[PDB]
């Protein structure tokens, strides 16, 4: 986005803190090129030159304001894109109740009842639970006035710049390349799944090629459903981006917002206006009050849901302004976030879409670095999405998510103190997919400390998964 604004004041918002993630016995055997993102300007790993405040707000260089021309293109690819959307999943997109939007409901997850609440909260020495009653689905005297300005469009806020606590490879966490999550009040979040948070339990339970989502997908029953799907197309190209969530300009975020959220398909009109709050944006930071516009902020409510929902028009948009007669069925894809695979029998030229994608303020490349320009061919198991391979299980003919093993290594090497067991035991899940060979040498440094599923259980727990008739064909 474009930084309009920079400014110094007398509250001071803390951002600096102390990691919770810890080498395991795993990192003493693997040695991965990965570690713990700085979360301090004094952290000695840090190159020199190195101002963690400027790293983290570079990524916006501009809000690209697009043509008259283009602006209408855009829009009628958002329409069409919207068309399809709710024909698919329908249009009961009314508000959830206040008791729905905390709790949640079937494809929606309850809402976090002791994540950072936001700003000026945060300020007060005021957590989640004391604003909003997580277990009966209530909310406080606070938090109902904030409703009321919501109500009437008159809520104004600003952003609490969050480092993210994770692993990164050393080569970026030394350039201070350290993630950021733009904490929103917790009414804002509420308010925004209230008036959005039906559509976006719905996308998840209907998500596939059909509406170019992968969002609430399970990648082990799905990469079956996926795979067979992608497998039947000439082309196949998984592109990727440079910091696509910055990126987003504020012509194509309004109209978005203005073609998928409409009155018209069970919105309330206030979906619209929340939505639009994020466009201009006041981030703290410490002292400082930067004011953004464009960009999609980092973790606001329903993020990989509006981030998938532009990549679908970007690549409508991008291939209506290069050739004629394209439609939704020209082609087939599937996204989450900033991730993508898309598909055609048409030899579509991708290398000639770059600078279309440019006018969108967007910078695409292929995922396959070794080829500095998109080639025809490829197919559904060169690919990589939501970091998986696609490989032929040759057990049971089914597709699975394969992630690479140098991956792994690194999620196995650090971990937040207590929650190694349990850590184990999701990342097991990840690993049975390598096979029995890799899934054993993974493992093995934490044989004797912790539980370790057989490689067999997990197996079998898969085939159902992926197809329970297959489980049951199996014993015939």
């Amino acid at each position: 986005g474009l930084i309009v604004d920079t400014r110094d004041v007398e509250e001071r918002v803390h951002v600096m803190r102390k990691t919770k993630l810890a080498p395991t016995v795993a990192h003493g055997v693997f040695n991965p090129e990965f570690g713990p993102a700085a979360l301090s300007n004094k952290d000695p790993r840090l190159n020199e030159g190195v101002v963690l405040d400027e790293v983290i707000f570079s990524k916006h260089k501009g809000d690209t304001k697009m043509s008259a021309e283009d602006k209408a293109l855009f829009r009628r690819c958002a329409a069409d894109y919207a068309s399809r959307l709710h024909s698919v999943l329908g249009t009961a997109n009314a508000p959830l109740s206040i008791y729905e939007a905390i709790k949640g409901v079937d494809g929606l997850d309850a809402m976090e009842p002791d994540t950072a609440p936001g700003l000026p909260w945060a300020l007060q020495g005021k957590r989640r639970g004391a604003l909003i009653d997580f277990e009966n689905g209530t909310v406080g005297p606070e938090v109902e006035a904030a409703l009321k300005l919501m109500e009437k469009r008159e809520y104004k806020f600003a952003c609490q710049t969050f480092l993210k606590d994770e692993i990164r490879p050393m080569e970026k966490v030394r350039a201070g390349k350290t993630r950021i999550v733009d904490v929103l009040p917790v009414e804002h979040i509420l308010y925004t799944r209230m008036m959005i948070g039906r559509f976006c339990a719905q996308m998840h339970s209907n998500n596939g090629p059909q509406i170019g989502s992968a969002v609430g997908c399970n990648p082990d029953v799905d990469w079956q459903r996926f795979g067979t799907h992608f497998a039947q197309y000439r082309n196949v190209w998984d592109v990727d981006y440079s910091a696509f969530d910055a990126n987003h300009c504020s012509d194509a975020m309004n109209i978005m917002f203005e073609e998928v959220f409409r009155t018209e398909f069970g919105f309330h009109p206030n979906a619209e206006w929340i939505l639009k709050t994020l466009v201009n944006t006041e981030h703290a930071y410490e002292n400082k009050r930067i004011t953004v516009e464009g960009g999609m902020p980092s973790g606001c409510s329903a993020t990989s849901i509006i981030n998938t929902i532009l990549n679908n028009i970007y690549v409508l948009y991008a291939l209506r302004r290069h050739y004629e007669g394209v439609e939704l069925d020209t082609y087939t894809m599937i996204s989450y976030g900033d991730d993508i695979v898309v598909a055609s029998d048409y030899d579509l030229d991708f290398e000639a879409l770059k600078p279309h994608f440019k006018s969108l303020g967007q910078t695409i490349t292929p995922a396959d670095k070794s080829d500095k320009g998109f080639v025809l061919g490829h197919s559904i198991t060169d690919v990589t999405f939501l970091k998986r391979h696609f490989h032929m299980d040759y057990g049971t003919g089914f597709y699975k998510p394969v992630m690479a093993s140098k991956t792994l290594e690194a999620i196995l090497s650090f971990a937040r103190r207590g929650t190694i067991q349990e850590k184990l035991i999701s990342v097991a899940g990840l690993a049975v997919h390598s096979g029995p060979d890799e899934y054993r040498r993974l493992f093995e440094p934490f044989q004797g400390l912790f539980e370790i599923p057989s490689y067999r259980s997990l197996y079998l727990r898969w085939v159902n998964a992926v197809c329970g008739d297959a489980a049951a064909l199996e014993h015939h």
